[PDB]
């Protein structure tokens, strides 16, 4: 009949509507296209498919990174521009040339960064005061974020006015000056009656300070210099940008490298008109980040630009958690590719989320009419490492297919200092 | 044939589905119609208003040009939400009205050019400072409208209806001369008296520092969207803005639209008014006060409005769950164009929009079945379609056809 | 014989439908009755209520402007809260009354007109402002009721029973001389002696500064919706208002409707008596203090509540799931207009209203009479009328009459 | 069938696959050395990926965690074991090994400042000392604690005076006054002043800090670090006891013991031969760690093997909180299912599912979905009686758990 080696289920006698599953060799054929393409576990990547963004959900230790970094490597090959949020600098070991740019505070070869360097018009301060300070995670501590950025943007603002856009002196002014100091050197900016009057008054400033004393110290601690993200996204002879940090210090850098990965978003939007571009945005782990302001705009009005976006995630609970569940929803709807690495069995809510992102089917047997999921929660949690459903976005079969383990010569160090 | 299950005897009851070329056969009439992915739309169902839903890159914004396209032969005036003015560059003629603070070809506006009575003090308050996101949210809103209608109306009172001036009392004088600014005003003494006064006004300027800066900066003029929807000669109106500025002009926009939207409701008794208003993304505004009544309320004005919409969890997420429904269920017409396979949820509410039916198969059987599977909607190709117009028609999956516009006229022009 | 779904042998249980003749056969009755979509309602069903719900533009108004009708020709009388003054336009005689502050021919109101004994005072405060949405902000509204009644007791007392004298008071006196007013009333200590009584005062403020307004506007006069309740031969009530002041109305309207909620459970024993409380659509009002008593405590005084609705989320957003569950359920005979299909959740809930039936066939099945789809494809004009009680629904068409208009609907004042 | 409790079938489509205790310990087998988790000895390549052994109280956990433990140091693999009452510690402790307690006469002398190396080090191990809060707003005193414990540590060491007992003093003993005193100078100095939130937050502060730092204080002295200790290859094995009774008291202190271990792995050496497993018998009873996430997740390299018992699912969810708690638990690859009690349907119901369906083919033939094993089975567990449910691609088992005897070869406490 039909669904052998293919439908992990009973075979069939005909295929109604639904989900289709195919052998991975069949949809390597069916995908392979004429002009260049880069692998998703082997399989040629739909050239369409590429801006509608890939989420490569997964456990941990079943190869997210293995395919993440074949994806890269292929696109390398094509040619492509990428960033790459890259944990403990593999990527960087790897593929980075001496043209490629390096992001890291504690690394001797970073490029010298402050979100002044981003600032070209007026209605830029609080569009990366979006990226210095992510959304909250509640309703009220977004409310301080608020608060933090409006201090955040006068004060900068008025720093950069007087001719010293300083971090050293923003820092000092939002979270050491005394209160009365503060409001005084706001005097004149926007921020200065909105932080005074009353009780509430007061205690929106306090807030302010604190949310700023949590995100901007690794920013001040940041290597000067004049480099700017949005420059060197106009600049085609400009490299790929690696994100790099060491895992030990991964909270501490949590918000810095949630700000950079949010302007590449914001970015790219004003970006000039121009078809030929192809700029990949790999994030290992979307959930590791802080709620982006940006990265819904991003993965839907990004097709211009031609930013194609690549995540990694291992529980739908945790972007979630970060995002709250209508927007993490509306996020993930945003990834019209999936690919479905098996998750764990102590979980098995993921485990069902993945098996309905896949798909059911309706089929015609003999002794008749079945709907039944292509691939049961059981199966997934029955995966091996590095074995995954692909499924690209459209009107494509699905596959289980091997994802192999390919060996990367060491062309660089991967930290430095 | 058409239906993607297995075929059937004999169909029941329930929704019904029909090929693409029955129901273009179905839907024709005699008037001059407007067109949904290639499907001439009933004339009746065309104030019942449309809304799109579909994953990002699967053809919405084609979808809603080719609508606004016949929509124009046929004469019809229109509000377009333009992103980066497309429509504008594709439709725009010289008797049209570009609304965008940072385009040289910009009309002058404030909301005090909509003032005429004075219940549209609050009226329009309501519209530069839109509901709260949550009930909190909505209680420094209001009084930030408290503050700024008194405040406004005093201006216009002693002769100076400046944004410039409203914008300074409001967030830049200081407490104390703002309140002897209100004093006379009904905000004289509701501001004062006690720390939860005194924390409401604080509330109230935090409000209005976030929507009133881009109203400020907004080119001075006498336009009027009253006016303008009065004046039948008038021609189209094209709310535009680059996308990288969308955040900062979300509220600004919201404004507009929302204008519009109570507007219409006191323009005067004409049948033969056609006007339409394209959102291309509902989701991307603020938590409108208007948009409920104008799509119940606006048949008489022969308001028509087709909005653009991706995942059913933002709608939600801004006007919150039971609200949402409410809207949701003021488009009486729907077309679905298929979601991506990661947000099953959706996925699940098209296909149970898209109905169930009841059939009779092969001695028989009955079956309740969905029409059109969530898999179906995940498996779609882009520019394909599900189109169910309101009332009693089949539902049918059509191919969305890409057709070209000659750019007669530029997307955005430099104001300097 | 007359169902949707596959034709059966037997019926076992449940709810049964029937063609829309054999129901008008089976309803009609020996005396005179009113219609719902050209169905005779049962006379018992009347003072059980009527919820008409149904999606924007498929018939509630057509379907209520009839129901009316019949009844003014059976000689009733009925406030009707009348957008537009359609109603009004089309049976409004001479006799007849109308509320509007912005119409030449209101009455002159004000909620003062309506206290005859001291437990009144509390009563229409609770008219006047309306439940809070959330429980905080119901909390803010008792402060202003607390407020209200207090001030405007005073007020009558010293003989200046004022609205523009009360909301002087309330909202544009300073803190210290509204305190000084209210010395020698119930709220003399309530509002002062710590942070927490002045912020409850400063709450009260702003409620009675949101509500007030119109009330302050309305035109004087000595009119009371309650003695009008007695006089048989007064005429029938219009409230009226122009849709483009809808929101700024709001809270008036919810106010007089609240009034002639309470007010009839103080109206004397008449049997004879019977009033129709015509509401467009429910869900346009605020939380009604006094709707659900009287839904629930109006037969004795004749009163027959007729409401409009599109989404059960409207309602819910305004009442709250739990009180507009009881506030639906207060309602006995159901009429359903069919929805729209981006709202399969109503489409469910009124499936699910209008209920499953056990049958025999070909052999035993349980199934909705009436589909989610079945809802979501009805044509306009077209209902499912459900009578309270152990009556079999019907699929009916209604049809549009026309009424001459014998009045203009508005007359700016 | 022998090893499904089910109906025999003929044919076995897909899923979760049953097979016997003996015939999976011949299937997981392999050469090199292992380790045995109710008999059946575990693959090697699912030890880093955990294990998470859930089961109602008095079932064996205990049995077959000390029988891991103990089979773990026949093959000489370092590991850190909470260990209530120093059971494990009288049973497999040895003179190399190292005791942490408070109330234990062997115990080591600690102090967190002990493990500060480098300045990113201070707010990293004040997430150990503080642990998360449990609900947003008690993380946000946490965050306010953390701040004034950092910065006044910060400085106490900078002058020469790392004393938990001064540090415990000034963060509340200490005037308010004083306090804010000996801040000037931190980033802690103007952060809680100049406003009454200011103030409110360092209440907040005092507070949080007054309830964790205690036990650390009492803390005898002492040099030892858990850092240099897992970077110590001759260095023994980790025991951390306490007497049940104290459990309460010492909770906080545990629990910063416990979360040292998990972000310190993450700093260890490039070294593929390392092996150390964390045994934590309850992790329901130790505080919201705030890195055992990251350590279940980032710890392969340094060789981390993390063992957990769990009663209720119902726990860890109110200490961590569902969306977070779900992480967790899915961060454990291997599962073991000790039967719980039948007053508690819903977990019997989780690890049902857990343990997953199958589909299979049988003579009435007719194809069947159904669980493996019913919540019904799993609440008639006798004691001593588990499923075992390797990570990947493995067959799960019923396995009977023997209660083996070991000597005392050493006191589980001595008194201080
Ligand atoms: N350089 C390598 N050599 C051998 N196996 C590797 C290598 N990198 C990754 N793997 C395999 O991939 C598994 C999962 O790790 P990884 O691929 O990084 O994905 P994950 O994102 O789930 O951590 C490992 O358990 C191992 O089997
Ligand atoms: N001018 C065009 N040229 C080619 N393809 C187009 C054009 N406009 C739209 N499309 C097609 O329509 C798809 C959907 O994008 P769009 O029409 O903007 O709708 P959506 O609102 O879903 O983003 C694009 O991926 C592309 O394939
Ligand atoms: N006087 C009329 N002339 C023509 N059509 C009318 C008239 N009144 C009502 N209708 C019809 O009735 C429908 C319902 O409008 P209405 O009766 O106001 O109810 P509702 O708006 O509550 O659904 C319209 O769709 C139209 O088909
Ligand atoms: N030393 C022992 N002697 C006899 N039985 C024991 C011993 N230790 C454990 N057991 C058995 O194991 C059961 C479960 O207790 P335990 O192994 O501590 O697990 P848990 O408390 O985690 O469920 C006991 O009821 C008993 O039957
Ligand atoms: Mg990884
Ligand atoms: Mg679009
Ligand atoms: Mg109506
Ligand atoms: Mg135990």
């Amino acid at each position: 009949s039909v669904g052998q080696g293919e439908f992990g289920g009973a075979p069939f006698k005909r295929f109604l509507r639904g989900t289709r599953i195919v052998s991975g060799g069949k949809l390597k054929r069916m995908t392979r296209e004429k002009a260049k393409q880069v692998t998703v576990a082997g399989v040629p990547m739909p050239r369409d498919a590429e801006p509608r963004h890939l989420l490569v959900n997964g456990a941990t230790g079943t190869g997210k990174s293995v395919l993440l970094r074949e994806l890269a490597y292929t696109g390398l090959l094509r040619g492509d521009r990428m960033v790459i949020v890259d944990p403990n600098g593999d990527m960087l070991s790897k593929f980075g040339r001496d043209k490629d740019i390096i992001l890291n505070p504690y690394d001797q070869r970073t490029k010298g960064w402050s979100f002044f360097n981003e600032i070209r018009n007026d209605y830029d301060w609080q569009r990366y005061a979006l990226s210095v300070v992510p959304r909250g995670k509640t309703d009220e501590a977004e409310e301080w974020a608020s608060y933090g950025r409006l201090l955040l943007r006068e004060t900068a603002k008025k720093l950069a006015l007087i001719g010293t856009p300083s971090m050293r002196e923003l820092f000092h002014w939002t979270t050491i000056a005394t209160f009365d100091d503060l409001r005084g050197f706001l005097e004149g900016t926007l921020a200065e009656s909105l932080f005074a009057g009353s009780n509430e008054a007061s205690k929106a400033l306090t807030s302010a300070r604190f949310v700023l004393s949590d995100k901007l110290p690794e920013h001040v601690t940041m290597p000067d210099g004049d480099f700017s993200i949005r420059s060197w996204l106009e600049d085609p002879n400009g490299g790929n940008l690696f994100i790099t940090w060491r895992e030990d210090m991964g909270p501490a850098l949590r918000p810095l490298i949630s700000a950079w990965v949010d302007v590449v978003c914001t970015s790219i939007l004003s970006l000039p008109e121009e078809p030929k571009r192809r700029l990949w945005l790999f994030i290992d782990e979307l959930a590791s980040l802080e709620k982006l302001a940006s990265l819904a705009d991003a993965l839907t009005k990004g097709r211009k630009a031609g930013l194609r976006v690549v995540a990694g995630l291992q529980s739908t609970s945790q972007l979630d958690d970060v995002y709250g569940v209508k927007e993490a929803q509306t996020l993930r709807a945003s990834f019209r590719s999936l690919v479905v690495l098996g998750g764990s069995r102590t979980d098995p809510k993921t485990n069902e989320d993945m098996s309905l992102s896949l798909g059911e089917h309706e089929v015609e047997r003999d002794r008749e009419r079945v709907r039944e999921r292509v691939v049961m929660p059981a199966e997934i949690a029955n995966l091996p490492d590095l074995t995954a459903y692909v499924g690209f976005a459209g009107n494509r079969p699905i596959a289980k297919v091997p994802l192999e383990i390919k060996q990367f010569a060491n062309r660089q160090p991967a930290f430095v200092e």
